[PDB]
């Protein structure tokens, strides 16, 4: 049972650390400038050395802000975290893995995990003995790529946000509890056995959206594309769905501290209490942070806490099958496992899961998520992100096999890498064209 050490567990280098912090949590020192900052980190850090790129994307973050904010960010801001970090009982934090069928939950408070946030954001958890690192370093971190430096400066602009935020906390909300949750699935069934299992099983419904996002619809059970390793490349370079969410929902980064060890194939994680604290736009290089405004909608993003699953689809290669029964049954158990959790939350909210960078065939991924929300009994969203054709053929699928049987669906989709179509058809036109042949 591994232990992620927090600062105290070092109570060497805790001393230096400690004193640093009260001293500036209580205004006995001062930071005139940003170059004090650094020097404040370097402490933290323990590092002998020092160079300017080291913290060249906070330094851009900073230098973004206007005077009266950059005076209240480093006489006010840093201060107040230095509080946060002075707050933390712990000295470790614990990352069990489940045996079969059972759970490792891990609950905090609100505030609480604003502590943490902040340890990272002073760049002050990490492993020694593994020389691994859980806090914002790379982030800080100058690249040789400008894109990547565009990237770093606006995942910390979230996180700027979400601490100022986390600062003004009432009593009530700094009480509410956020809860992770490894959860251990069980049995991994096979091809054969859910072919099986399906004959008792009709295709639910199904929405599609063309313009909405996961986290416009509250009140489901809502995907994040995850990782085996939760958070992905959210403390790199990482800035694409999943990274995203944890951008504007910055509690999700404390699953990074109790989940080390990737998740195996009939495992997944469950995070509940999840607020969003920044709006955005774009995605990858085009993303950037927006500050979250007032309207209805915002104000219900802010305070209404979602229920986030985390599923990691395979990651395939540009010559895998990704319709063989192992790769197939392999998605299936995934994604069901994952979607039977919270049988309360009777929506998933998915979309593109495991077609950008892991190369899925969206059609198939379709496919294997409408079969794993119907025998979960559930209702499913697609959000389709503005693919027009790909919108088009769905709908006309689901209008076509809605309610139809979902092992004979499966089997007709297993079926395609085999048949005739398979040549100048997609998986979803090969649909259509058998769900018209019936007149
Ligand atoms: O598995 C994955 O990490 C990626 C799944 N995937 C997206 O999430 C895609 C997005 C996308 O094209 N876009 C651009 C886009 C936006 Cl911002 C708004 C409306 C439509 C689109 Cl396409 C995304 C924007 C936000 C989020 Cl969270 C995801 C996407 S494309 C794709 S494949």
């Amino acid at each position: 049972d591994y232990q992620f050490p927090l600062p105290q567990k070092n109570s060497e280098l805790w001393i230096i650390q400690k004193k640093t912090l009260q001293d500036l949590s209580s205004g006995k020192q001062k930071l005139d400038s940003f170059q004090s900052l650094e020097s404040i980190l370097e402490i933290l850090r323990d590092s002998k050395n020092q160079n300017d790129e080291k913290y060249f994307n906070l330094k851009a973050v900073f230098e973004q802000l206007d005077k009266e904010e950059q005076t209240y960010f480093l006489e006010q801001f840093i201060p107040k975290i230095c509080q946060l970090v002075l707050k933390i009982k712990k000295k470790q934090l614990k990352n069990q893995i489940p045996k079969e069928s059972k759970i490792y939950e891990a609950a905090f408070s609100r505030e609480e995990i604003s502590y943490y946030v902040s340890c990272m954001f002073l760049c002050i958890l990490k492993d020694q003995d593994r020389k691994i690192y859980k806090d914002f370093r790379l982030i800080y971190l100058k690249d040789l790529v400008q894109q990547i430096n565009i990237r770093r400066q606006e995942k910390i602009k979230c996180f700027y946000e979400y601490l100022k935020q986390a600062l003004d906390f009432s009593e009530k909300e700094s009480k509410e509890v956020v809860i992770f949750q490894r959860i251990n699935c069980g049995q991994l069934e096979d091809y054969e056995n859910w072919v099986d299992k399906l004959k008792a099983i009709k295709l639910k419904n199904v929405q599609l959206t063309d313009d909405k996002l996961i986290e416009d619809f509250p009140g489901t059970l809502q995907v994040d594309f995850a990782n085996c390793d939760i958070g992905g490349g959210i403390l790199g370079n990482g800035l694409v769905q999943e990274e995203i969410r944890f951008c504007v929902c910055p509690e999700m980064l404390v699953s990074l501290l109790v989940f080390d060890q990737s998740m195996e194939a009939n495992e997944v994680i469950i995070m509940k209490g999840i607020k969003q604290y920044s709006d955005y736009q774009g995605y990858s290089n085009s993303f950037r942070f927006v500050k979250m405004g007032n309207s209805k909608i915002q104000k219900q993003k802010r305070t209404n806490p979602q229920t986030i699953l985390a599923i990691d689809a395979l990651c395939f290669n540009s010559s895998d099958n990704q319709f063989s029964e192992v790769n197939v049954s392999r998605e299936l158990n995934k994604s069901y496992m994952g979607f039977k959790q919270e049988d309360q939350l009777k929506t998933i909210s998915t979309g593109k899961w495991g077609c950008g960078a892991f190369l899925g065939v969206f059609d198939l991924k379709f496919a294997i998520q409408w079969i794993a929300s119907s025998r979960s009994n559930k209702k499913m969203i697609i959000c389709t992100f503005q693919d027009e054709q790909t919108t088009k053929q769905i709908q006309q699928v689901f209008d076509l096999y809605k309610q139809k049987n979902a092992s004979i669906f499966l089997k007709l989709v297993m079926d395609y890498p085999n048949s005739k179509y398979m040549e100048d058809y997609t998986l979803l036109e090969y649909l259509i064209e058998l769900g018209k042949e019936k007149a």
